[PDB]
């Protein structure tokens, strides 16, 4: 497994080796040793997993959790192809306002660790695209917020030659800048404090 | 999410609700609230995850970890269709020698919790069948053992109309009864002690 630090502080891209034989294939998308090497502590205790399947051109996001309590996540594409996007919405971060993207396909699988306090989005590049997540806390509707993924200011890589397919909840989301002004974005220091507790060595 | 106790003591089948809209589908395969209600404590800390893809007719198993240290697992089928099998190989268990099966498909997805010390096998019923696992311990070859899935004493449902595709290691694995005589099986009391430690509350 190889790890590569992303441009959003603390986010990490993991590239597992793909093992093949006459029965099929195997990857180990999350590995404690590689994870600790790159992050400095183990994964958060897992509270919930997600399996989402999307049609081509679907854009989901930008999603984040009110912080505190916040949520850290670990995601990979288990079927199909996605452009995964991490957006740094943590006020005070050295990379605040920046985003980075990871192409996730089945030939060269990659997983991404999303720190507490960051935003997540993706676009499905094929039908039947499955995004598989581990989360540090169960989804609580009241704590789950969104930002506009289509915000021309951000210029996310979510246009693939078709009209983006977006839920009304994601479509009506306020922009990063509006959320900042309203005091709705996570604080970087607070997010790192929470993250350090979630990923502490037991 | 609904939980159902399987015939192997401690193994549990979870059935998540499938949410659908014009973008696709979503399930939450692992949910802490439901899991804690059914098992009595939260999932083990996740040491490693697995993404295994198999051709139709592949039979993997029966697999278990030398105990101690043992491995507990949580598994679901993320693509394709599998007959998932849990086999109670724990000497001293009240359900020793029994097995149960869970049909894992994309229409009515089900996940299974496998206690420490049990055996696991499955048959892929479609090509490109993906089995997705969370494990309590990283896979160590020397600690990973096999039992015969074709054992006439068990009568596992693993022949589906094509010649089974089986690794050489699985093909020559000894039977459960023979492994018992040889002293190679997990002990139930030991297994339960490890499981209690892994899944303790706070």
């Amino acid at each position: 497994m190889q790890a590569r630090k992303l441009a959003v502080d603390g986010a990490i891209e993991f590239t597992p080796r793909v093992f093949a034989d006459d029965r099929g294939l195997l990857i180990l998308p999350y590995q404690e040793e590689a994870f600790v090497e790159a992050h400095g502590g183990p994964l958060f205790r897992v509270a919930q997993t997600i399996h989402s399947m999307s049609k081509r051109g679907v854009v989901r996001g930008i999603h984040y959790t009110v912080t505190p309590p916040g949520t850290a996540k670990y995601v990979y594409c288990a079927r199909g192809k996605a452009m995964d996007i991490v957006i740094d919405i943590r006020v005070g971060s050295p990379t605040f306002g920046q985003w980075d993207s990871v192409l996730m396909d089945q030939q060269d699988p990659r997983a991404v660790y999303l720190p507490v306090g960051v935003g997540h989005a993706f676009v499905a590049l094929e039908d039947d695209t499955v995004m598989s997540y581990m989360l540090s806390r169960s989804y609580v509707t009241q704590d789950e917020l969104a930002l506009s993924a289509l915000d021309p200011a951000l210029g996310l890589p979510i246009d693939i030659g078709v009209e983006p397919i977006v839920s009304d909840r994601d479509r009506v989301a306020i922009t990063l800048a509006e959320a900042q002004r309203q005091g709705l974005l996570p604080d970087y220091t607070t997010s790192q404090e929470i993250e350090r507790r979630l990923t502490a060595v037991p």
